[PDB]
Order: structure tokens, then sequence, then C-alpha cells
């Protein structure tokens, strides 16, 4: 008979507008990660402020070692500080938002890579000039600093300290290596030895120097399974092109390829604005990769790039077309080597789109599949093997709008082509973002946002799930 555990509450907002027993207001961004230990790793952004996409936002987890049975207590990854002077404190706080999760096989490590932004609203408050965020010195590569006043850009180097535009040492430095409770002194500016600032805030500043105003890609590793996180790691210039303006992850779990010319492979979903037209009409999908175990990234070529829409080619760069829109998305190797990308869009319907290439390049045809509704809203989908045979587990909002969480099965055949064979409800009510892993024997667990008797959006609650529950009709 199916199976379907009752719901479990991971992550527990506030209801009626008002902050939860920890004075948080609100948890979004599900990511689920089962580790080699066995171990399940729930991570989501831990929204104090309020539910929007900006704030005082920290990326945390917790940790379950029986299954999911039980979880202990919430782990801070990264939380940088607010600006204390900030006029509106709703927007007054750097922010990291939207993590992906995902564990080398070889080394164990466990990546959680995961946006920044200095202090504003997001991706809803970016400027509409560009700002170089980094500067080339003898093949050297530093973050830049803007002082008021002044056009030159100043350079962070070796321990922090600050040059000037002309290549000379000062005074100040940033904290570079931060060791308070989740780092939350990165990027602190002192003159001296007395605390000035911090390069994050961008109003209201008490020090001369702050970062280029724009979007950033962090990166976080454990190697003791996700109980202690090193410090925040910028590998922006790794993959963030001169022309992009928002670069993003498609939040949830990553992969690892498991065959093929480029097994090994960690990949991670993301997604591009551009400044032609960014939000209104360039979003478009890709993923990051390493192939030396996280050392180092690149960025992939965009499923909008060279694509054809209505007899003319479009590029990620240059586009202005909202249904040729593709932004957070979720990505599958099958057993052919084939990379699927499920692609969250605009056309009411799954996107998918196929790399033969280790996830560089994308072949020109992105199919959509009726059989599966997407009211543009984040989804997850995981490979998994039953009895022989290939399919792909993949979970989302079955509508109207943001709710009735269903779980879509399909059949992976050897040409890559896929067949949708049941679709069944796994969560009345509100449903948005959700994380699927397959846990062993038959069984599988989901992270899911939704929110009931008046929660505030949203409630991370875990559910467990067999076969049965997959295929015979509920
Ligand atoms: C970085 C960021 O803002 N991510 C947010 C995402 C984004 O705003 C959208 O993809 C832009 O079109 O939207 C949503 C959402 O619930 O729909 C929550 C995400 O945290």
């Amino acid at each position: 008979g199916a199976a379907l555990t009752e719901k479990t509450d991971i992550f527990e907002s506030g209801r009626n507008g008002k902050p939860n027993k920890d004075g948080i207001k609100s948890y979004r961004i599900p990511a689920l990660l089962k580790t080699d230990k066995g171990t399940l790793i729930a991570g989501a952004d831990e929204r104090r402020l309020h539910s929007s996409d900006w704030g005082d936002i920290g990326m945390v987890i917790r940790r379950s070692e029986d299954n999911g049975k039980t979880w202990g207590d919430r782990v801070t990854i990264t939380n940088l500080r607010d600006n204390p002077k900030a006029s509106d404190p709703s927007i007054g706080s750097p922010v990291n938002i939207d993590m992906v999760l995902v564990q080398d096989p070889e080394t164990k490590r466990i990546f959680s890579i995961y946006d920044m932004f200095p202090e504003g609203k997001g991706i809803f408050g970016m400027s509409s000039q560009k700002e170089e965020a980094y500067k080339k010195i003898d093949g050297k590569t530093y973050q830049i600093l803007y002082r008021e006043g002044e056009k030159g850009a100043y350079t962070i180097r070796e321990n922090g300290t600050v040059y000037t535009p002309d290549g000379k040492a000062t005074d100040y430095r940033v904290v570079v290596d931060p060791v308070k409770p989740a780092y939350s002194d990165k990027g602190d500016l002192y003159k001296g030895n007395q605390l000035l600032g911090n390069i994050y805030f961008t109003t209201n500043k008490t020090s001369p120097f702050r970062i280029a105003k724009d979007s950033y890609l962090w990166m976080s590793y454990s190697d003791d399974d996700g109980k202690t996180w090193s410090a925040p790691q910028d590998i922006t210039p790794m993959v963030k092109a001169d022309w992009m303006k928002f670069l993003g992850v498609g939040p949830g779990t990553g992969i690892v390829l498991r065959n093929g010319p480029h097994k090994g492979r960690i990949l991670i979903p993301v997604y591009t604005t551009n400044n032609v037209s960014h939000l209104n009409g360039s979003q478009s999908s890709r993923i990051i990769y390493s192939d030396d175990h996280g050392k180092t990234w690149h960025a992939g070529e965009a499923v909008n790039d060279n694509r054809q829409v209505d007899g003319q080619k479009i590029h990620s760069s240059t586009m202005n077309n909202r249904r040729a829109q593709n932004t957070e998305s979720t990505v599958v190797q099958l057993n052919n080597g084939d990379v699927k990308l499920f692609m969250r869009g605009l056309t009411g319907d799954l996107q998918v789109a196929t790399s033969k290439d280790g996830g560089v390049t994308w072949e020109k045809d992105i199919k959509r599949y009726p059989q599966v509704k997407d009211v543009y809203v984040q989804m997850s989908a995981i490979h998994t093997m039953h009895e022989g045979k290939e399919y792909i587990i993949l979970s989302n909002a079955g509508g109207p709008k943001r709710e009735n969480g269903m779980v879509h099965l399909a059949r992976v055949e050897e040409n890559g082509e896929l067949t949708w064979l049941k679709h069944n409800p796994i969560q009345k009510g509100e449903f948005a973002y959700n994380s699927l892993q397959e846990l062993g024997n038959g069984e599988y667990g989901i992270l899911y946002e939704h929110t009931e008797k008046g929660q505030n959006a949203y409630t991370l609650s875990f559910r467990k799930f067999n076969w049965d529950f997959l295929s015979k009709d509920l």
C-alpha cells in the first residue's frame, strides 16, 4: 500500500505577521541533502524581519541522523550583520539569499552556494548602472572598494589591507578572515585598530568604503558532515561575466555527474539577467560547474544562448522576451550521459532543456510537458532507479496558484526522452519551493514550503514517501 508520512515542521515561521519563538518571522527556500553518512541536511533562508527577498537573512541548516525522525539545533552557515544606522531596517542589511547544497562523493566535502548582495533590496534593488567589482593587478584579482568623492577604485589586498587607486597601502583594513559566530564580522572596515563600519553597508555609512553595488555568489563548505562551515568564499569572479547584471543560484540541491566523459563534475543551477531587460525579459537558466572538487568554478552557456525564438536568434545577454525566459531550475543527469534542466518559466507547463556535453551547451529543442503544470515557482527533481528501470521524480505546485503540492513520476528511456506516468498530491493548501532527496530502500524525502492556520510564508516541513506512493493510485 501507498505510504506517506505526516508532515514534520523543520523551520517554523511566526504567524499573523509576528515573529516566531526565536524572534524570526519567516523561513523560505528549502534545500535537502542526504550525505554519504546517511545524514539529512535541511537548509533554508532564515528571514528574520519579513518574508521579502531581502533584509536580514541567514543561511542556516539542521541535521537529522535518524533519516528525518528527529533534527538537531539550527546551525548558522553565514549571517552578515545589519547596518545599525540604516534608515529603513526592512532593507538595511547586507543580504544572503537562496542556497544550493551538494556533496562531492569523493572528498565528501559539502558545499552551500548562495547569493550575496550588499545592503539593499536584493534583486529588486539593483542599480541601472554597472560598477566594476574587481580589478586585476599583476595576475591578481582584488575586490574593489569605492569612496564617495573619488572616482578611482581602491582595492582589498593581502591581509585585507586597503590600497589606494594609485597602488599605495593605507591604514584601513577589511576583515577578510571573520571569526565571529556566523561570520557576522565579515566585511568590517577598520582604520588602524578602530572599527569604522562595513564595506557591505550602502547607506548612512560611518566608514569611507563600500564594495560595488552588484549581485554576488558566495560559497561555504563543510568537511564534517555539516556540523561546521568555513568562512564565505566569493566565487563571483570565477563565473560572472562583465555583461551579467544578476547572477544567482536556482535554489535546492545540486548534483555530481555519475557517468560519461564529465563524471565527477559538480553542477549548480543558476540564472542571470542582463542590462537590457533585467527582470522583465532576460531571466535565463544555466549552470556553473567544478571539475576539481569545488576548487574552481566555471560558467556553462545559457539555455537561451543562440536559441531560436519566433524565427530569430537570441542571447541571454541581449534578450528582451518575457515568454522565452527560464529562471530557477533543477538539474538531473540521465544514465545515457545526458543532462536535463527543468526550468521555472511562464509557459504554464514544464520546460526542459538537454545537454550532451556535461551542461556546457544546450540543444535547440526545449521540450514542454503539458502533463506537468508550472505556475511559475521553483521545483526540484531527482534521478532514481527502481527494479532496474530509470525514472525521474519531480515536485512542484499543482495550481491554480502556489498550492496543491504534487509529486510527478516520469520514466526515462535510453534516448533520454521522458514519459510522465503519475501525478500524486502530497500537500493540500499553500505549497511553493521544495527539495527532493532519495533516502534509499525505496524511500524518498522532501523539504517544502507550506503555510496554514495563519502562518507566515513559509514554514518548511518534511515528509517521506515510498514507491507505493509514487506509482499506485492514491
Ligand atoms: C534572489 C531572489 O530574489 N530569489 C527569490 C526569487 C526571485 O526573486 C525571482 O526568481 C525573480 O524573478 O523569487 C522568489 C519566489 O518565491 O518566487 C523567492 C526567491 O528567494
